[PDB]
């Protein structure tokens, strides 16, 4: 009952981190709207979880998002939290193999879809003194190899979170982000499968954390429920859920 | 029941932030040992809260801390979390008015008392796969005026948290810190009373946050319970509980 | 003679910070290509400074940038440093007054123009073991009010700098950014003139820094020459040129 | 002639990073006072470098430091820059192998010696509008394994730098720090020699940086000369001289 009576929208909620967040909010007593561009996972989740419903919505399509917000209000009467989780990591790409075109397309999803939903939701969040939770990434803060466009988009989300926190603070709306590290998800599995040695890639990924494992969607979900329900003096923070990957020296005489 | 069956030690738990943390852990189902160098507040808290007991202990005195740990194990059979909250902010002091002597004394409390309890507790935390929560400060990260020794001590705590997180990760013990901003406590009230205009000082303190108020001990307590009970992929993080004070430009042509 | 025999391209070099950077590199013995979308300032600078030449180039237009690079190589035979300074701050804008359209246009200048020039220059920088210097902003790191799109773009540049530093390190090309704070420039003057009280706006801007003044283009220029010519073990850093604005509490009881 | 007519004190200037800083300031036209607790290296440096003189001084001994300052003023008539470089890294030590005693001794050198010299020098730095440069470490920011006391001391120095920058800004005295990463020095050589495989230790140390080598004292020296002589709008900054060690994922599935 930590978040009972509340209404939450989770984008990209059909699988992976987003599905873990959906489950965490349902478990906290909230009603959850699962937004996803794919039907397969999110429709099954709706059947599985009382309190969760699925709405097909591509966050890059403004009219899709407008309908997502109006349908949430029509069906549930209020909106307390938006979790902007929908996003993508392309395969590893050397800088010279990237294009301005692919960069623009990745900005549309990872950055502008978060911007658009937040904008359309904020009038309702103001009425409820609700909050925004953006899913960024550790690599926005520390960088990553072969990922110039992805890193750029996540630096933008983390920065935007702080700007919007300033703008919305007079109105009682908090705006925070979570920066996960390596979380075992279908995306992590798909990218590893492209590598010449997928098992070596996964092993490297587990060992990049001092804790020696990857994180779970449920752990990101718990951090999101904390930020929504108990972090009433937190705004503009970047909550790291990384297993300590950013700490210390690793594998990355003076001549 | 988020932290039921667990045993928590909170230093400086008799008033202020520490008392808020005690209450939060009791409310989460834990048994709490209140450590304080003063009897007044902590003894009353023990009478008030089933599940909390008071042990007189000055964290600067090594034999006091040794007894704190052995008595916790003797009475409760396990130790899951140590919250190093005991600390002090001296009155505002210009750099030239500070002394190496006062600096050493403040390091003894704010830094070495945290080091000592952590050291003595870690064998038991390893057995329980428990965790350490240090209470640092925002000003360790961004600085503060008229507070060179205090700032120095909190930079040390935040850094130490990350070092110890690395060392203890192979053993399953997480080590994190909370960095509060302005929290309304008896210390905040005492320092404001020394200023020529205490009401102006408090007003400035509320307005240093975009949220426009100071934080509450209960909000720091919630962040501590999160870190203990639900943050299983977080180690070496600095969780900011500041109301957004670190964001944006404030009151701090090119000639 | 700190950077004698070297060839530097500075985008947005016709006025403001960019012109200060041009002058600093000329003073260091380099030959400088001034890129700007406007002729007025950059053409005068070319007449004033032996060693500087002006090339009309809008960094948002890919064929303009391709010509900038090929003309630099045709005229000077090498390329050692690219300074991506061209950028813009829109007038203050509440979140609900921004548009996805304006956001995309600002990303084209502040982020993708930097990406495009860097990409086209990197083959030549590899041959010279040269370097990239991006001009980001403090507010990418700490946020700013009424500036969600601008902040987002500068978070992206700072993050991108770190990603590209990783990718280019095996090839000996360093990639760094400078994050200025309030620098007195024609843009600062133009924005202040829109405010209801321009003099109050400028006064607030001087006092946002502990040093009590705004910075000068020449001070950003010196930091750029340092990064190019003497910082041979620095890559992926964010060099702050802010007068201390990010330090301490300012103007931004627990109920 | 970048720093001609100026007087600089460098602590721990007899070898390693400190000697590189001495040489850089001499090369910039300054007169340099080499402070060291050991005579061997610093006396030879005085014979080698016109413009440098050696004064025996243990920064942990307050009367030694008082004499250092008074002798600098007696001999040269002014004081423009203090570089607090003296410091030590103990051998790798597991947390349970450290002592409060060793921790206090390391704080005396790495933190309080910097505090003491700065305090005694500041009246003269105010007269000259001079500046303070503290040599901290990257690991104060990101942590390090088997080094809890060392990390703690460097977190303190970096934090203290920001506090003092705030306090001294009204008086025109800037206060900055440099955070080196792995720099090839006699200390690095001594510690590697203790390890079971010294060559593996050095190899790991070179490869912890994306640039693939360790840094040189001369590179830290250049950053110090920049901060003294050209960074007139920088105060309270942490200048990283690390070869990119803090960037990206390294060597540090969800169960
Ligand atoms: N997995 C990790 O290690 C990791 C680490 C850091 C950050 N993240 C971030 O977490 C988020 C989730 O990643 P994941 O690993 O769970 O990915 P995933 O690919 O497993 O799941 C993403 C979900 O979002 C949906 N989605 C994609 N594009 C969409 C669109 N236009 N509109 C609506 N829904 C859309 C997908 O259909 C999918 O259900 C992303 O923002 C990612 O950048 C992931
Ligand atoms: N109040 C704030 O705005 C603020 C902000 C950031 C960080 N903090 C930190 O939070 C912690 C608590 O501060 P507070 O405002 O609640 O202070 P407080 O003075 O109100 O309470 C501190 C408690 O610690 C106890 N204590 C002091 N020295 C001790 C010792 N040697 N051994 C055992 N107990 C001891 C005191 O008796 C008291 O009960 C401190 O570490 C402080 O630095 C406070
Ligand atoms: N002035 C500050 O306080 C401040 C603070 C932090 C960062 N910055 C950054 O510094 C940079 C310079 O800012 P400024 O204050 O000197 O601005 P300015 O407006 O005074 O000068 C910018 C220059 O860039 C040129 N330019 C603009 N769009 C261009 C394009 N498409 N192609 C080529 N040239 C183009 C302009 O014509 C102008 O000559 C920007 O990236 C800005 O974000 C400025
Ligand atoms: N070498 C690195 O990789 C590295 C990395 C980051 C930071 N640092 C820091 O750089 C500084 C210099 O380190 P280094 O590697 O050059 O060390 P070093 O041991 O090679 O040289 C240190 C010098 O300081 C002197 N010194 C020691 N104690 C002193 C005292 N009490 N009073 C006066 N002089 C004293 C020594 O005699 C020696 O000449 C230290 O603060 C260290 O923490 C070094
Ligand atoms: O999606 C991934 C990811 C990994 C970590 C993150 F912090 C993040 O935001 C995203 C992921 C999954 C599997 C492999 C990789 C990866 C591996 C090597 C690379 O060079 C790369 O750019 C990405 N990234
Ligand atoms: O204890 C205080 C405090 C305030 C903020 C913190 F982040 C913190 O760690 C401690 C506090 C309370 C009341 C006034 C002040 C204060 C005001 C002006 C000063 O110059 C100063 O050094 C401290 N600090
Ligand atoms: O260009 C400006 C600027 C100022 C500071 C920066 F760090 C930066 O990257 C850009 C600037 C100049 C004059 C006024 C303002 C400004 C004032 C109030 C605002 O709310 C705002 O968004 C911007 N910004
Ligand atoms: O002095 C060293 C050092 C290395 C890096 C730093 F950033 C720093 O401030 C100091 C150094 C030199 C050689 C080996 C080591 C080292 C290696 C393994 C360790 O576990 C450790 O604590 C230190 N540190
Ligand atoms: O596909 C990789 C992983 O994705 C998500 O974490 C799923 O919850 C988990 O069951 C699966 O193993
Ligand atoms: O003394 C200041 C404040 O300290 C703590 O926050 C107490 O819980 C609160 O009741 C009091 O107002
Ligand atoms: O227009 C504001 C300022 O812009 C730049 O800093 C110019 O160099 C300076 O002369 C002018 O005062
Ligand atoms: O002892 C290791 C190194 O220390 C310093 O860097 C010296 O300048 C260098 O000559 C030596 O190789
Ligand atoms: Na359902
Ligand atoms: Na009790
Ligand atoms: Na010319
Ligand atoms: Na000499």
């Amino acid at each position: 009952t930590r978040y009972a009576g509340k209404v939450v929208v989770v984008t990209g909620g059909g699988r992976g981190i987003g599905a873990g967040i959906v489950r965490a909010f349902v478990n906290s007593g909230a009603r959850v709207v699962i937004c996803d561009k794919d039907e397969s996972g999110g429709r099954a989740l709706e059947q599985e979880l009382p309190g969760a419903v699925f709405i097909l919505c591509d966050v890059t399509q403004e009219d899709d998002v407008k309908t997502l917000v109006s349908e949430t209000i029509r069906r549930f009467g209020r909106l307390d939290c938006v979790v902007n989780n929908a996003g993508h990591h392309p395969p590893p790409q050397r800088p010279e193999e990237t294009s301005a075109q692919g960069f623009r397309q990745l900005l549309e999803l990872n950055l502008l879809g978060t911007y658009t939903l937040t904008k359309l939701a904020l009038p309702y969040l103001r009425k409820s003194q609700g909050n925004v939770i953006n899913i960024s990434s550790l690599v926005g803060a520390i960088g990553q190899a072969q990922a110039v466009p992805y890193v750029a988009t996540k630096g933008a989300v983390t920065a935007m979170t702080k700007a919007l926190a300033l703008d919305e603070s007079p109105y009682g709306v908090r705006v925070n982000c979570i920066s996960p590290g390596n979380i075992w998800t279908p995306l992590w599995e798909e990218l590893a499968a492209l590598m010449p040695d997928p098992r070596a890639t996964i092993r490297e990924g587990m060992l990049a954390q001092p804790l020696g494992r990857m994180g779970q969607p449920a752990e990101v979900g718990a951090a999101a429920v904390f930020l929504a329900s108990e972090a009433n003096f937190c705004t503009g923070i970047e909550l790291l859920v990384t297993g300590g990957a950013e700490l210390g020296y690793g594998c990355k005489p003076s001549g």
